[PDB]
DNA sequence: GCTAATCTAATCAACCGCAGGTTGATTAGCCCATTAGC
């Protein structure tokens, strides 16, 4: 079981186009503040702009077009976040019962060691990735 | 089918120390990544 998926709004759209259309490397203030004006969180900003950078990466290959990629200084990243030693503990004893956990196991990590469960997320892919 | 959600692989970067391992964050996926709600 995964997360429900998200259903856009014309409003919303018109928003991530005109946001991508300016920078399609958004950092971590961008998304943030897209995501605060379209009334979804900012993990599915940053799902959705790097779908739309696959896309269009796919779009510029069937027609055989150069893509441009980096243009001025990249913006700021998501400050790394500092996870504890109990919390890590948690996290490695929830990895252990299940490598692949459910959107209600992450909801239930998310409220139990407080941290986001986009963050959750990428911490077990990185865990999966890197202990066989 | 369309596209969001998800997975793996590779890589950039903060952290802590005063060098380079460790782990979180980012990006790409080339019989055009795969899988599953809409």
């Amino acid at each position: 079981g995964r997360r429900r998926r998200l259903v856009w709004t014309p409003s919303q759209s018109e928003a991530l186009r005109a946001c991508f259309e300016r920078n399609p490397y958004p950092g971590i203030a961008t998304r943030e503040r897209l995501a605060q004006a379209i009334g979804i969180p900012e993990p599915r900003v940053q799902i959705w702009f790097q779908n739309e950078r696959s896309r269009q990466l796919r779009q510029h290959r069937r027609e055989s077009r150069p893509w441009p990629g980096r243009r001025g200084p990249p913006e700021g990243r998501r400050k790394r976040t500092a996870v504890t030693g109990s919390q890590t503990a948690l996290l490695l004893r929830a990895f252990e019962k299940d490598r692949f956990p459910g959107i209600a196991a992450r909801e239930e990590l998310a409220r139990e060691t407080g941290l986001p469960e986009s963050r959750i997320q990428i911490w077990f892919q990185n865990r999966r990735a890197r202990h066989p």
